[PDB]
């Protein structure tokens, strides 16, 4: 029995910026009140994770990072009615108090009780679970998955469908929903419209697939490594274009392929000049334009507001918009019965212990993701 | 007897930036296929206006400014079908050719042959109705109130109730059409809501009045001069805050008094500083902030794209998101039926001839609109 005990386990630490993470022994805590401690099964590796390594995203180190994942539930504090011990579950990266303005509106999904806004790296408590050569260990946005086990806040945690295949569905934790649904939530992506895709990695892929459910007539991929290009238009790409193979700034080259602007376009890479482009591309009258991307820290954009003042629309979301406890369940039972499709956005399947090469895949632009197997 | 003939009449023209309009004698050509030539009978004075003295606005001088006006059809060219001599009619500073993209599309008002976007102050044909001195004037945005004769395309004008007093549906031609739709159409104000409202000019007050209508349960207006916060109050403001008064950004303040962020925010000044103030005080997650205010000639602002990516939604329009030749009528049949008030916009009316006290008035902050009589 492990329960109400320390574990000693593997976990890759990132002890500073820019440097391999450490596979090394750790100390889980057990869960105090109303959190759960998760056996990791599979993570993915997302850019995200990939911007802490780089300070394109800053949290407090050391951490643990890896917020892609599925597990099972080892065991529960005090107070959790939610999940039980052998529950497959996915950590929630936004959580869902159910209690705050955010969580109470129906079309907010960004909970007053999220550690990305203004980062802490702990626990709701204020303390980490984490420990390492003595050290205390930071937490990265409550989930910590790049551990064979982590510890949760109940309302950063939702019980999936316990026939789930947690090597794929690790996938609904973060990139596809986010992609998905960016482009049938928060863009309303309609039947017959024509679409921009900024960045065709494993979130804007998942962009594409919505806009192709949605019905979109036509959806053009862009992105500056033409090799993404093959499975972009195998999940639903019309067109793909390369910034790169033109004289003119693709903002002009779109317009001009779309008769006048797109009526939806996502950024989906994190670079300021992409979202100002990618505004400038849909309609000006009634263009809509989502910003996935993460922009690196502390910058600024400079745009001209007589983009907007003509009527386009822009706007952001984390995690496509869902509420991330009511959503996850439901995409999971929707991947079951077969609505949507993950295998496209695998490239790579690695054991754990490689997480390092996992991730010098993703820079050299061979992976879309790589999932991590504990 | 004056169809088909040149006529000379008083106009007010503009020669130079910041100088006083010039009252003087034009010459207005007979109106070609598909123009129509109308005798004013009223024009406002709005904030645009003086942005074409001013410079904050660019557009070709010499010029005939004015665009909030009503008038009666003297004569029509051929092939013109939608009014008739003796009509009363609106000129349309947004046309609605009825056959483009955004004026086929359900949510598209920026009809693509306006004459904002990059003005070259003509008619449709691009040419000028207009001698004054033996030397061609300029329109302003097909419209060109400031005359006691205009001729406007047909796209450009909107037959309204025979029995319309023009000395007050003059203001559905622009300020109260613009401010009201800016929250009942583009932001779409929810009743219960907490709106913020920036300027409380006569289009600030019109934005008032649609969140009031809306049934928004508070109503903060923002305004450096707190003389504005009394008729803001009348029209529907819950309370009055004046950024001077306080240490703390107003950003801060509104967030802090709205208890997190406000529904609906809107700058309805023209400042790059308040069009991101705007923005960042609705609240991160759901809030819509929408841009009304005209913007300096090619300023680009400068913003986090952090406030988007949590979930806002920024936006902005022309004319309130209407479009333009369907609404003018029915915004009139509703204003005959007491459906919205005009009189609270109106503080000043004057002569023609006076056109220059008139702008005196606006710069002075005493006025909110100034009617002009010929
Ligand atoms: N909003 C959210 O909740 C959320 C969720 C997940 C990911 N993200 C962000 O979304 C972005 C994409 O993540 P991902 O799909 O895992 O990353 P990724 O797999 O690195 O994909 C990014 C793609 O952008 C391409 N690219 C780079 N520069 C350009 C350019 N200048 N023009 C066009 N294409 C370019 C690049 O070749 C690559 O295929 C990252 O910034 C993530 O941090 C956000
Ligand atoms: N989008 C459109 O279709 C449309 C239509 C009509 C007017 N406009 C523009 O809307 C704006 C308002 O027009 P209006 O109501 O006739 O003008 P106005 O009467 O000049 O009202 C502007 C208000 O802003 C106030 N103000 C100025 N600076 C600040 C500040 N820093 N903070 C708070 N308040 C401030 C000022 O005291 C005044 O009461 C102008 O920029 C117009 O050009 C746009
Ligand atoms: O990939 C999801 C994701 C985000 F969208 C962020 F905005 C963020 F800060 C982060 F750490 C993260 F993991
Ligand atoms: O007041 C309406 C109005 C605008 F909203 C503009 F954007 C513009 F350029 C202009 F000339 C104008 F008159
Ligand atoms: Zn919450
Ligand atoms: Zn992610
Ligand atoms: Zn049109
Ligand atoms: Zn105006």
């Amino acid at each position: 029995s492990t329960a109400g005990k320390v574990i000693k386990c593997k976990a890759a630490v990132l002890w500073e910026e820019k440097k391999p993470f450490s596979i090394e022994e750790v100390e889980v805590a057990p869960p105090k009140a109303h959190e759960v401690r998760i056996k990791m099964v599979a993570t993915g590796i997302c850019r995200s994770d990939d911007h802490v390594v780089s300070g394109t995203l800053v949290t407090p180190l050391p951490v643990i990072a890896g917020h892609e994942a599925a597990g099972i539930v080892e065991s529960i504090g005090e107070g959790v009615t939610t999940v039980r011990p052998g529950d497959k579950v996915i950590p929630l990266f936004t959580p869902q108090c159910g209690k705050c303005r955010v969580c109470k509106h129906p079309e907010g999904n960004f909970c007053l009780k999220n550690d990305l806004s203004m980062p802490r790296g702990t626990m709701q408590d204020g303390t980490s679970r984490f420990t390492c050569r003595g050290k205390p260990i930071h937490h990265f946005l409550g989930t910590s998955t790049f551990s064979q086990y982590t510890v949760v806040d109940e309302i950063s945690v939702a019980k999936i469908d316990a026939a789930s295949p947690l090597e794929k569905v690790c996938l609904i934790a973060c990139g596809f929903s986010t992609g998905y649904g960016s482009a049938v939530k928060v863009a309303k992506v309609t039947q017959g419209s024509t679409c921009a895709v900024f960045g065709l990695g494993g979130v804007g892929l998942s962009v594409i697939m919505g806009c192709k459910a949605a019905g979109a007539a036509r959806i053009i991929g862009v992105d500056i490594n033409k090799d993404k290009f093959a499975k972009a238009k195998e999940v639903g790409a019309t067109e793909c274009v390369n910034p790169q193979d033109y004289k003119k700034p693709i903002q002009e080259v779109l317009t001009e392929m779309s008769n006048g602007g797109v009526d939806f376009s996502f950024e989906v890479i994190g670079r300021l000049d992409t979202m100002v482009t990618a505004l400038s591309c849909c309609q000006e009258a009634y263009g809509v334009s989502v910003i996935v991307g993460v922009p690196p820290d502390s910058q600024n954009l400079s745009m001209n507001p007589m983009l907007l003042l003509s009527g386009r629309t822009w706007k952001g979301a984390i995690f496509g918009g869902f509420k991330s406890k009511d959503s996850v369940p439901k995409l999971v039972a929707d991947f079951m019965a077969k609505k949507f499709a993950l295998d496209p956005l695998i490239t790579h399947v690695l054991p754990f212990e490689k997480i390092n090469e996992g991730f010098d895949l993703l820079r050299s632009g061979e992976s879309i993701r790589t999932i991590l197997t504990f």
